[PDB]
């Protein structure tokens, strides 16, 4: 998963960042929740104002209204209730032993002069019976004195900022000047609780996010070492550390996102800066209004241009990426899969088909995926090979080609195919799968799409109508009852079974069990499903198609007119072929998906060619 973290697994991990989430979004008091609010129902006409960027940097004279930040009057429960629903409290001054001050939200402040308006939530995590067990960290970063966010233009703050965070170690030594004496206390209280330093969860956004990485580059010699174990995720930070300690998580559109090399200020800071980092998830997209719209894209990507900032909201992200973390689609991610998030307001998406622009950023690479909101959705895949998750609404879905799974979610689905329903080819197994195949051979599996739209430029059955609606049952595609028959196919059950291809060609839905997949000349597809299935071509063009967790099979007669699918399956990388997880056993060639693996019975490695091994 895009999330994954040291040596925890898919899950812990997914814990681990959402827990990271809710104390991140805890620090900011729901400061951007009117503006949020306001942009869901209105859209982004009104644009971002320089007093919103100038609150994220410099933080807040509150609680209340400021000018252009629509404000919830309920901003602070709203935030302590959902900090605590995310199983987190605040810890007291008083609990940790600590001299210093906290504000009547218990919030910590900055210790030495530079530094006092810099902000931090310490937070414990409890076992049923109120034994500590975990301490969250939540940096509030500032840039220092408020009055200095308008001493000139917005955006020379903002580049001089930027310049400041690099020289002297600036950005690096943040924590340890801000918070030192602070971080001696949890120590304490740390160890007095019986935690270490694998217990501690620091987290933050933005100068937040700088100061995580402060933080983990201060770890190995500051505080005796106690946090160089610590779990470090950072969100939207313009900073990388120089340790292995962080995750940073940002969207790629998000301008303050990786602005610095480290914390090193280049060619690339004020504009478009989408290298690769290490630490980084690279290419998740935040679509929104902005990133939607010619119009607000007209002037040149870069920080120093505020409207740009739509992107760097809080709100947004933890909506988004919580998205990220329910996905079905989620453990086929990797650190830097593409990932297209559906984040327009409710204007935009009533016409806007969420799809990779790749809009300010390097050439995407591999798979997409693209994760629908629980509104109605038009959600658009590209010519490669897609993902794509609707969620509750009513959905409809394009796409234009490739290997695709198509997932309609609650709601009623539609995919629309924008051609005619001959230039495809149905199948069905039973089990809540449609297989879409197009002209060129490029499969889409369905669930939850219960209507399938294409376009008819001649008259179907004289009867009907550019557009036209088709109903997916058990028995093919109706209109009214025109029925479009599924391709020929022969279905097992969940236990063990021979099924037998016929002369004409078969799609053989072996399901649950260890099956037997007898094909014949002609040209069959093969779905062994769940089980280790052994599958045998029997002559023609076949296709073995694989899915999810599907086993150990083993594929005989296989030849270069044949074709293997792999779709929806562990331990693919951004653009792996098939060499990356091809080996020999004997005389057998043996690929290798996580803990699944296809054996191509007397098929020498080398014999073989990407073109017939498609990994999507
Ligand atoms: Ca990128
Ligand atoms: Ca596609
Ligand atoms: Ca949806
Ligand atoms: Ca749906
Ligand atoms: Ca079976
Ligand atoms: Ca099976
Ligand atoms: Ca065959
Ligand atoms: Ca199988
Ligand atoms: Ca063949
Ligand atoms: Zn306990
Ligand atoms: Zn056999």
């Amino acid at each position: 998963g895009v999330y994954d973290y040291k040596n925890f697994g898919t899950a812990d991990s997914k814990a681990l960042f959402s827990d990271a989430m809710a104390i991140t979004l805890y620090s900011y008091h729901n400061l951007d929740n009117g503006f949020a609010a306001g942009y869901q129902h209105n859209g982004f006409g009104l644009g971002l104002p320089a007093t919103l960027v100038t609150a994220l940097l410099g933080g807040t004279d509150s609680q209340g209204v400021i000018p252009g930040i629509p404000w919830n009057p309920d901003s602070e429960k709203l935030a302590l209730d959902a900090v605590k629903k995310a199983g987190w409290t605040p810890i007291t001054a008083s609990q940790l032993g600590y001299d210093g001050k906290t504000d009547a939200r218990g919030t910590f402040f900055g210790e030495k002069a530079g530094y006092t308006t810099a902000q931090v939530e310490i937070l414990g995590k409890y076992d049923a019976q109120g034994h500590l067990t975990e301490i969250g960290i939540a940096f509030r970063g500032t840039s220092g004195p408020r009055e200095n966010l308008i001493l000139d233009s917005i955006g020379d703050v903002i580049n001089d900022l930027l310049a400041a965070f690099g020289p002297k170690d600036y950005a690096k030594n943040y924590v340890g000047e801000a918070f030192g004496n602070l971080l001696n206390d949890v120590v304490a209280f740390a160890k007095a609780n019986g935690l270490s330093g694998k217990d501690v969860l620091v987290s933050g956004h933005s100068l937040g996010g700088l100061a995580v990485n402060s933080m983990a580059d201060l770890s190995g010699g500051k505080w005796g070492g106690f946090f160089a174990d610590s779990n470090y995720i950072a969100y939207a930070s313009p900073t990388q550390s120089s340790t292995d300690k962080v995750l940073n998580v940002g969207y790629e559109n998000d301008p303050v996102f990786r602005a610095l090399d480290g914390s090193t200020f280049t060619g690339a800071s004020v504009g478009v800066h989408d290298a690769p980092k290490e630490s980084a998830t690279d290419n998740i997209v935040s679509f929104n209004d902005h990133y939607a719209s010619t119009a607000w894209n007209l002037l040149p990507f870069s920080i120093l241009n505020i409207p740009t900032w739509i992107s760097h909201l809080p709100t947004a992200y933890g909506d988004g990426m919580n998205r990220i973390i329910e996905s079905k689609f989620y453990d086929l991610t990797s650190k830097a899969s593409t990932i297209i998030v559906a984040n327009l307001s409710d204007p935009a998406r009533a016409n806007t088909w969420v799809q990779d622009l790749n809009r300010n950023a390097e050439t995407h690479k591999g798979s997409t995926f693209i994760i629908g909101s629980d509104s109605n959705d038009l959600i658009q895949g590209g010519s490669g090979n897609d993902y794509l998750e609707g969620r509750a609404g009513n959905d409809t879905f394009r796409d234009g080609g490739g290997y695709n799974v198509i997932l309609g979610g609650a709601g009623n689905n539609t995919l629309d195919l924008q051609k005619s329903v001959n230039t495809f080819d149905f199948a069905n197994d039973g089990a809540g799968n449609l297989y879409v195949r197009d002209a060129n051979g490029g499969i889409s599996i369905t669930r939850d799409i219960g209507s399938i739209v294409t376009k008819e430029p001649g008259f179907l059955w004289g009867l009907f109508k550019d557009d036209v609606t088709h109903s997916v049952t058990a028995s093919g595609l109706k209109v009214g009852s025109n029925v479009t028959q599924y391709d020929a196919s022969v279905k097992g059950t969940n236990g063990a079974d021979t099924l037998k291809a016929h002369a004409g060609g078969d799609w053989l839905f072996g399901l649950d069990g260890n099956d037997h997949l007898i094909g014949g000349v002609g040209n069959d597809v093969f779905v062994g499903g769940a089980g280790n299935d052994l599958m045998e071509s029997g002559g023609g063009a076949d296709t073995f198609l694989f899915n999810g967790a599907f086993g150990q099979d083993r594929v005989v007669g296989f030849t270069s007119n044949d074709k293997l699918v792999f779709l929806g399956v562990q331990g693919v990388l951004p653009n792996d072929d098939f060499r990356a997880h091809a080996s020999m056993v004997g005389q057998d060639t043996v690929l290798k998906f996580g803990g699944d693996s296809v054996t191509l019975v007397g098929v020498a490695l080398n014999s073989l060619s990407a073109d017939g091994i498609v990994i999507a």
